[PDB]
DNA sequence: TTTTTTTTTTTTT
């Protein structure tokens, strides 16, 4: 007979240390819950102790015994008797913080036994159940089993910890001799001169326009990260599939439209060209990309995590788009799901310290007005997206809106919300025939 | 006693038709391995057979047995009369897959129990190991179950992979389509390339509101099965007669309009048609149709286990529909009734070893939504529902919901969950007319 | 035979602690009186100590054993054995309030019960009254237990309780010279001028768009509060990490650019700049701060109370912001949701005594006027929001919706709800730079 | 466990 693991004897002793100190009952209550006694009269105990706590009453060994009888619970956890030995056999409260560790790890650990018990029960009688289902049900468990046992600090921290994180944190950066663009970098530099890379954790959210080369310019930056650096990126195009991309992804290198590539002309003079730098992106081995539309948060998050436990954190997630992941739960609200969505990406970004660049639609209320440059308060579904962002940028194309303008070909990238960084506009110059964006080498005007 | 669970009879048909095609060895060397086996000496012989098939050495009885006898393994693994009794029990090869897929999902459970084991055994046994430690142990084990089975197929990979796959598939499609097909073919050869045919034991449930063609689409189904196949088709048509299921199969196949059929205002063409489709059915004569209402699913099985036997198997099996079937145990919770309906169903569809396609209605929230496309969601009693279909596809007409829509005769078959498929929406050719879905040959919009 | 409920150990503790502690004789003189003991020696006790504490003699063993000993009680009460035993039996006197309580809650049953028997032996015998004359006593007696039982208010509180409330309260502030700010001091001079300090136990809620500022002047308020105060503060970062938060605190406290210091390109002044606010804040090391998300209002209220126990009291609490907040109990209704956890931090701040400062999100609709200096209105589900707020500081910056705005740096703080104080805008400078707000030093501006 | 009426507040276009 395998008996569980316990210890009654910390039980008590917690349980007489609560009786003769009240103070260091949140100490108690931040490590251990009511379950977590191995004995269920201890459990109840525990919990009528809760609830004279929270009812602001000291907790001692008479009240207890009132409270317990006052709900006929007072025999069922031994007497009065059981209850004032519990008190006589603890000598003091100061080591209580070891008692209640020991009581939380027995009941971590018969936590733990009784779910390897179901496991094994499920796996000699699968009911049904299929390898998927077997599969998924023993996963689940273990995520449950690994957010309970990761809940251990969730609470208030003091100036002197954060100030001492904050200024190792500006130590290693200075310590570093990075010379500007601490984030991923972009590959332009007067867009580094406002946002200094792509930053880790950081939800970038590229919002422009349909038919404004937004995928394009995502994609861009994604390759030239990719040329930077060579930690893994990932990559989410639900709107367009990735044989396309990738003709456009051949395009920006090659500086030519893809036209003959789409098509089945052979010209190898520059298509050789393209033939042959596709080797250089072959040795990367640093892009993961997967369309698969209709995608939810919980399955990109399971990707991002098996890619960044595979090979060592994430370069890079890319999202095409933000209108195109679907939430069963929050289904019937698109705001509420867009509002979960975004919160699932900062969630998943702060979690595995990867910057996130999604892609956003607009609303026809931009075109409405006299001034045709987006801002903050023209996105499609509007409040979430600001709410959740960390950076915002406006893809701004005049010569698309007004075809005879001066800025044919300058893509003016609107920097709306920055958080750590001023607000602003960067000229670029983007190769509409090309489908490649580009650093605005002419004289730059002044923002007004 | 807890015997760890196996399927001897699924090992003696792979050894079989390993002893007796050499071919798919491939096949079975990709779904299992030497230790997947649950008894040793299938492990031995399977050993064996490798080495056998790497020495260049065909695989059959007596090759078998003088190699195991060489290594003096022959009396381990049962003998030369046990070997020509593994050849002689497997009536055929070509079901190898199923099999194999079996025994790799027994391995996976029994590798699971023994992580399972092993979990207890450090929850009794810590042996000095901490809570981190124990932790740390537990997300290894299960990190190597996920390891075990982590997407494969499904998995996008690096760069290189995807990209050597998709410019070589641009180069091969430049100008030639060169399909593949890759399927059974079930008079759609588009469904059919992400369905890639009607897979046996499997729960392919086809939803959609009233008036949207469901029993049409169904209809089609089993028509097309039919000329595309020997094996009989079952059909259960409670919400309909059969007379009227009959009227819309010959308006489908002759082509011909429902309503001049119905009110028997036919021409001598349409006699004529009537007169062939009469003919190519009497020439098959393997349509078997039940309209019995309220039918519990043990008179179903008792009847689809007559029919099977007295026609050596099903090769579909039809029902008209979910909601409509009666359990007199169950009557007073709908929802369980539902939920014990359907897993009938799947446990019969896996004793036959024949596709079920079941009908299924939705609820009227889905036409609240702008969106009117259906999710899992939408269905009636959707929990259990989703659980158990493993093929679960929907039908949409956006133009029953707008009159000037441009997708008139367009209809949009979504898979929303396939366990061996991608997900997504394929669209086809209707004919109210004629009651018929057909290839859609139209442009092919890029779904996004 | 049922007995009458009593908790004979209660009693005798309570007896033994008067022996012991007659400080605490009025807070058992404030629940319980000598009627309310089930045994009439305790009764006859209880009488001798009033006597005693009446007559000014010490209430010990000694002086209770002789004054009942003069009065011939001494041995109807037990004997002076039986009075050492009590006074033994009482190991402390300071949980004797909450023994009083069961007492008095025993004493209030057993009167109860007393009346019911009454009740039911005039129902049994009518002895001429009519059943008008029986419901008259019965709800004479029911009103004779309602008064008595419910003499500790819990009920409308008479004037003249008020009146001396609030007369003590205006002495209080007469008395106190500070001549500023009854509340936290925001650091503001004309906002203190409006506001007159952060009042304890009021609602504070800023609003503003994302990117404008309002937790940086959030956090500004708190820079002040700690540094004109030395009781801690609490601040709740939900959108950014802690990290974030103490390099924007650096950044504004150091006057350093946020660039520099997030790139790391400092210098040695800006180097010592940092040191000398981190030896400043390290020797105030009065800020908690929590990152956590999802994070319910029972959680924040047990950590303000640990919070508020272990430093003797909470200056500030910072909550950034409602809406990332989450109650599974009301998660299906927003609104809902909304109203309660702004209830419950109402209840908390009344509770605690200490100004709580929640951050808000506005909607797009206010940019869609032609004035979009902000309404009440535009808040998200601003109903519950206006209703529970004490304060409603709205944050506008026209510069951001106007290029050519004159009030570039100016930020416009308008308070739109004070309870105890007008309403209207008050300026003051934004250093976008050093992220910091700061009074304006302009020309002052009449308020139309 | 399921859907169904019905009111109410919020946000979106
Ligand atoms: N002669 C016809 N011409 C055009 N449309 C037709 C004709 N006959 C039937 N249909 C359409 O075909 C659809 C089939 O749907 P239906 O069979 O009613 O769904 P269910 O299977 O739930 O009964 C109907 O919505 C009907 O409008
Ligand atoms: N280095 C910088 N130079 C100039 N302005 C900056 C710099 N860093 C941040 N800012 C400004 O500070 C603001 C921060 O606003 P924020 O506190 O995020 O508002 P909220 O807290 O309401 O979202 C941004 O709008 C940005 O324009
Ligand atoms: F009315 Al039907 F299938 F014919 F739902
Ligand atoms: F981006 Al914020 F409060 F910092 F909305
Ligand atoms: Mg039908
Ligand atoms: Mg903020």
């Amino acid at each position: 007979l395998k008996v569980p693991p316990h210890s009654i004897e910390a039980e008590q002793s917690v349980l007489g240390g609560l009786m003769l100190d009240n103070e260091r009952w949140d100490d108690v209550a931040e490590r251990v819950v009511a379950d977590d006694f191995y004995t269920r009269p201890h459990r109840h105990i525990f919990t009528e102790m809760a609830r004279l706590q929270e009812s602001g009453s000291p907790i001692d060994l008479i009240t207890l015994a009132e409270s317990l009888e006052r709900q006929g619970q007072l025999d069922s956890v031994g007497g009065f008797a059981y209850l004032a030995e519990l008190s006589k056999n603890t000598p003091s409260a100061a080591n209580i913080s070891a008692y209640a560790d020991i009581v939380r790890e027995r009941a971590v650990v018969r936590e733990m036994i009784s779910v390897a018990n179901e496991i094994a029960e499920a796996g000699f009688d699968p009911q049904g159940r299929t390898s998927e289902d077997l599969l998924d049900l023993a996963e689940s468990r273990v995520f449950k089993i690994a957010e309970s046992r990761a809940n251990k600090d969730e609470g208030p921290k003091n100036i002197a910890d954060v100030l001492d994180a904050t200024v190792a944190r500006i130590e290693q950066l200075f310590q570093q001799p990075h010379d500007g663009v601490t984030g991923v970098n972009t590959g332009y530099d007067d867009l580094n001169k406002k946002t200094a890379g792509l930053q880790p954790s950081d939800l970038i959210i590229v919002a422009a326009r349909p038919s404004m080369g937004k995928t394009t310019f995502a994609m861009n930056l994604v390759e030239n990260a990719a040329m930077l650096q060579d930690k893994p990126v990932l990559i989410f195009s639900l709107e367009m599939p990735s044989e396309q991309i990738m003709m456009r992804s051949l395009a920006s290198l090659s500086r030519v439209d893809q036209t003959k590539i789409r098509t089945g002309q052979l010209d190898d003079e520059d298509w050789a060209r393209i033939s042959g730098t596709m080797g250089i992106l072959l040795e990367k081995r640093n892009i993961y990309i997967d369309d698969s539309s209709g995608l939810t948060p919980t399955e990109v998050r399971s990707r991002a995590r098996r890619i960044a436990r595979e090979h060592g954190g994430i370069g890079l997630i890319m999202i095409d788009y933000l209108q195109l992941m679907r939430v069963p739960a929050l289904s019937d609200n698109r705001t509420l799901e867009i509002a979960e969505i975004s919160r699932s990406l900062k969630a998943l970004a702060k979690e595995l310290n990867v910057p996130v660049v999604a892609l956003s639609q607009l609303n026809r209320s931009l075109e409405q007005r006299a001034d045709k440059r987006p801002v903050n308060s023209d996105l499609r579904e509007s409040g979430s997206i600001e709410q959740d962002a960390d950076l915002i940028m406006f893809i701004y194309r005049d010569e698309v809106y007004h075809e005879n303008s001066d800025l044919k070909g300058i893509a003016e990238i609107i920097i709306g919300k920055q958080r750590n960084g001023p607000i602003g506009t960067v000229r670029l110059t983007f190769n509409g025939q090309w489908s490649r964006f580009d650093n605005y080498a002419g004289p730059q005007y002044d923002d007004e």
